[PDB]
């Protein structure tokens, strides 16, 4: 009988997103930064320097001054989101020089080695790993292991990608390694014992990684006293080998002939945000899972980088 | 030369934003309220109700009880935002309920008039304001005028939409008022005599509302004491008149028939945050309006809620 | 949420379908819940009026009956004794459909004689796994499908979780690992309400004579011809909250946001 | 008037099975049997022996 304009006997409504809401914020680092091989100290030596992808250095956590919106838009879709799911993290090195330090007498002068290539190293086919202390020591620049290289005369165990100027070299990795509905659980990202998605199913006795390294997670979260979650998935694993950066082994009359490269590294991590439902729902967290991550209260912790994952036929 | 996997000569990169993206947010509140038109204070009186759709009410800021994940939403969107635009404000009542409060002796029993309706009035034809002190003023339930009603025994101005009970009223008003690639300023909504977008032009000398009622806008942006930004645009004008609740005016043998109606009352409010680009721009601000508003030291202040707008054929 | 579909809130409604399943639960390894039917019918609506003092009963027919699902909010419902499992006296204290503020719950609303069905797929288990029988007889054994909550004060196990891990004494000599992959399921909070109208003294009070139906599909897997005491091994004991607790929490929760790939 | 969903204004309905109900047990019985004709006493004789199906 009602006669009014856009009137309608109701159905059911209730208009509570009851989280099927989701935002996709792109977190992206962009550094023109000195990738040094020539000092003597500090992470400037012919050591093969390490992107360390595999830990959330993404945000750029190596140093404050980075931060960028990316992150503060990060920062608050985490804190009204109960969960992320990590899509496509594109990182792009660009190299906008090759230097070489040419010796002279004593001191040195920098010469272009426009003709030289900067290497970027998988270390696939060995089982190495990061020490990673503090966010800093995640920096690509100073981020490196002792006795180590990307060039062994007797057995050459890495896939060395070989980079000119200004050629740019781009990888991307898919996050997405979850299923059955779960995501992960926000982090601000500010921690660097945390680690991307996907299995790398060995961790260290001395930093128990835990069940987000096996395919098979089995966990639980406190969620108050009262109440506990069981979050099991099946996620597939992934490998995220270590990715070094070097310069070439060439051997001078004193020593290693040294370089140093000026890089633009670029990176970009989708991650969309599922975002908190209209309504309170603390059991949200059941699908979601703790960020992978190495905990212990060890100050050095070894990031696992395995080299890669055999397959079957069947 | 560059032999390497996904590699390009690089063309002009920067992955900032650059203002360019936009979040929806919907802010909806879902309220089910008591109409009361029987008691004899405090807006419990034959006085018709008033929706004060004209204020940021859609908040419903009227009481903090009613805040939802949609407003923490829409504040943190506004942090992280430089300007918001409005698109479309859905209210819906719906009646749960018409009740009578019947006479006998004294006191009185309520019964079911199921049969009668709810009235809308829209207060068009008519001049008319809503005074708004403070938020919980903006409450429609209490929010009313003296000597006011919706019925005329003489010249009847309203035209006032009927109401049965599971019958559903259900209206919709376009706040995309802006253009020239305009937005609003954020706010967080948590001001009562902040106004929807759009433009009566009507404003009180007591309490300035400024260049935002006029289609030719013209205002300035301290924005640092440095610059100053001149916001000019050509906003379509609206009317908003003022929505009324009422009963109907029922002349019993002692006084006007009372009645109260249960009735819940949905609001959306689509708003599409435009986020703050990855980059540090004050100067965003140049191109968002301040919130229309009503300014001055008035305790109590008048909500324009002009009638209509007519119309000229060229 | 809880195995009350038996109306074990009181023995007088046993049948022969619990004494069915009763006898087919000794002669079955396990079994499986399909669908579960309920459909509440209201035969009346009716509101209690104040004259003076006492009240008279008059017919509302023109107002509902109110089943909320109190999905959107993680809330839960204390269980104590059977009893207590009773849908016309279970409660929760400062609680109802009707916020003046936010209002949370997805109410469906029944006039008399409309009826107001609801069926459930109780089908989460996959793998060729079954549910261990019970016969239903505890308050504090759930429905099948997963919600991962659980309190610590009564840890409910690992049937709540997606990726179920268990063991199974069934002799000291051997034992079963029961692991599966059951996908989730919310299973919020259901309620049965009267609209909130405030009347001159205080809320405006109604009762509703209401009819209750309940189907429980349950395809019981029959101990084979031969004895086989490690079929244990493909079922999964009764989704259930342990712990000494007198009064235990059903989680209840309000839904599972979906992620698009 | 009732919006809810799967509402429906009421049938004759009462849900008991009404006798309806059948299921097929099948009893299998199976010996692996020395069936003697050999000795002389207690069934054991060239005596037939009888199925009592």
């Amino acid at each position: 009988e009602g006669y009014g304009k856009h009137i309608t006997s109701m159905h059911v409504r209730n208009i509570f997103n009851q989280g099927n809401q989701v935002i996709r914020n792109i977190v992206k680092q962009q550094r023109y930064e000195l990738l040094d091989f020539t000092g003597t100290e500090a992470g400037t030596t012919n050591l093969p320097k390490i992107i360390p992808y595999q830990c959330i250095w993404w945000r750029g956590l190596q140093n404050a001054a980075n931060v960028n919106q990316t992150i503060n838009n990060m920062i608050a879709l985490n804190t009204i989101s109960y969960g992320v799911r990590f899509l496509k993290a594109k990182l792009c090195i660009e190299v906008y020089a090759v230097t070489r330090k040419r010796l002279i007498q004593s001191y040195y002068t920098d010469d272009f080695e426009q003709g030289q290539n900067l290497f970027i190293g998988w270390a696939d086919r060995k089982a190495e790993s990061i020490p990673i202390t503090t966010p800093a020591d995640l920096d690509e620049t100073k981020l490196t292991v002792a006795n180590t290289t990307l060039f062994d005369a007797n057995n050459d165990n890495i896939t060395k990608e070989e980079v000119p100027t200004r050629e740019k070299w781009c990888h991307t990795w898919d996050l997405d390694v979850l299923n059955h509905n779960y995501l992960w659980e926000p982090n601000n990202l500010d921690s660097q014992w945390t680690l991307i998605p996907g299995a790398q199913a060995v961790q260290p006795t001395a930093t128990p990684i835990g069940p987000t390294y096996q395919e098979i997670v089995i966990a639980t979260k406190a969620i108050g006293a009262n109440e506990s979650a069981l979050v099991t998935t099946i996620q597939d694993r992934r490998s995220y080998p270590r990715l070094m950066l070097s310069q070439p082994q060439i051997k001078d009359e004193t020593d290693t002939m040294k370089f140093k490269y000026q890089i633009r590294i670029s990176t970009e991590l989708e991650m969309e945000h599922h975002i908190k439902p209209d309504i309170a729902n603390p059991w949200l967290t059941r699908q979601t899972l703790p960020l992978p991550a190495l905990s212990g209260d060890g100050t050095t912790r070894y990031v696992p980088c395995v080299p890669y994952e055999t397959h079957v036929s069947q």
